[PDB]
């Protein structure tokens, strides 16, 4: 409960230093899941309505609610989890050769539920700097990356990243900027992912990022992939859950602002389905993440 | 109390309707002004200290406290406050003939002490969308400018400008774009004036805009002209004032997202005057706007 917040600092101070954090952030996801699973109620909670119908789950505790939860997306048997991820782990090695709709499907189950078992267990036991589930985000992404291609760059630290970042925190101790740079080790090119949970109004905040670093190192060095769990609102009085969604700015974003390379989601808004989008700019799966990501690094580049 | 929100609803209301809204504004500054005077207690707050010190004051009422106020900016003296404006007032139509120091010091003044009077009603009576003083804000400008260049096309509404501020009120209906376009009716360009009590993270978002209109309309057609009130920000324990700066932000927005024509303050912060921005971006004064903006469109554009 407050065992959770100590669990994540210790890894979070790891990755930080620069060490290798993997081990700490499993057990974290291992505390998570069991806080949940031994405390948590676990209810249908509300949908979503749109040109379908989507069905959002929620865990509780003394009243409170966590946010809402893809029932479909969410593991919630913890065995089933463990041998699901050594699994997911092992397909990783082997990406170049297999990935199946059966290994990108259960890879977005399985950061899904990772992230998002720990984002609940903030919003019922309270504790924590309230952006330490975005911090999450960012320290399982970077574990998972360099389980699948362990040769490329990570320990770079750009200027001007590290910049906005600086004065973003700077401005809101709350809302903290996470954005992983991995630079291939045969080319001088590298992506940067923006990582956030919901992007809400910080959605032009990796467009103008990517216009920075074209601008300032030229065009074909950055490629901008963008990493969400959902766009998923809650409004605990009427039960049911929002999609907040700017179909038009983004458009706006890609084509006069700057380009970046896709879109993904663990929980695809069905808004963001649509060819007014998907004509301009991939919204893919956060499954299809680790392909797409490993396939540019395969290329050596140009993705 | 409640009078002063019924009141700028009217005055709001008449401004998208696109009617002479100006006497109705009038009539919430009158309204402000009278309130706070009758009602709330002034004293010393706090103060910024850096290179300089500045002292800030605080209106109060039944324990509650206003956003700090630069004394020396406020005029809190009614009848001095009525024959000011009227001065000013008269001014705006000389102001190609004679601008001063003292015409500049004044409608900074002026400007300053009737946003403020606004905006601290709501912090001692929390009755509105809590986004009303920027709105207030943007109808008092809106008031001002027709009064000076009364020449120049004002109802005009851009597609993509429009599309944005829909998008932005769709995530937050609490943080709200308002935007002036002023269109120059002898050339194709036009001024942009993003409006905003303070900055925080939303500082990327004129730069953002003005890349967008540029990549779309073309280079020399749409300039932004910046208009603040302060950066200040309030620590209510420490009773003392922050300046909320990000000056490596700026430039590298300056140099590498976009470029702004001048960002203008009634309480510029201290950090923002010096030539590190200074160089690159003209910090001026909100007196000053008004002739930067007047002389831009004598100019008939390009400044």
């Amino acid at each position: 409960m407050d065992i959770l917040k100590e669990k994540i600092d210790v890894a979070s101070r790891l990755y930080n230093l620069n060490l290798d954090h993997i081990p700490a952030t499993l057990q974290v996801i291992e505390h998570a899941m069991l806080l949940l699973k031994n405390n948590a109620g676990y209810g249908y909670f509300g949908s979503f309505n749109g040109k379908n119908t989507q069905e959002y789950h929620s865990f509780t505790f003394n009243g409170e609610y966590s946010r809402p939860v893809r029932d479909d997306l969410f593991i919630t048997d913890y065995d089933f989890f463990v041998s699901g991820f050594r699994e997911f782990n092992e397909s990783l090695r082997d990406i170049g050769s297999k990935w199946s709709s059966f290994d990108s499907r259960r890879a977005n189950k399985i950061i899904y539920t990772s992230v998002m078992s720990v984002a609940c267990c903030f919003d019922l036991w309270k504790s924590g700097s309230r952006k330490t589930p975005g911090t999450f985000f960012e320290i399982f992404m970077a574990a998972v990356l360099k389980w699948m291609i362990p040769d490329e760059i990570f320990s770079k630290h750009i200027p001007l990243i590290d910049q906005l970042e600086s004065d973003d925190e700077s401005i809101d101790p709350s809302s903290v900027s996470t954005d992983i740079v991995i630079k291939s080790a045969y080319a001088n090119a590298s992506v940067v992912i923006p990582l956030k949970i919901t992007t809400r109004e910080r959605i032009v905040q990796p467009f103008a990022q990517q216009r920075i670093l074209d601008s300032y190192f030229g065009n074909g060095v950055y490629f901008s992939f963008l990493a969400c769990i959902s766009e998923t609102q809650q409004d605990k009085k009427k039960k049911k859950v929002n999609h907040i969604c700017v179909p038009g700015t983004i458009r706006l974003y890609q084509k006069y602002l700057s380009s970046l390379s896709g879109m993904y989601y663990c929980d695809i808004p069905e808004r963001y389905l649509e060819r007014d989008l998907t004509d301009i700019i991939p919204v893919r799966t956060m499954g299809d993440f680790l392909f797409d990501i490993y396939s540019f690094f395969r290329s050596q580049g140009a993705a």
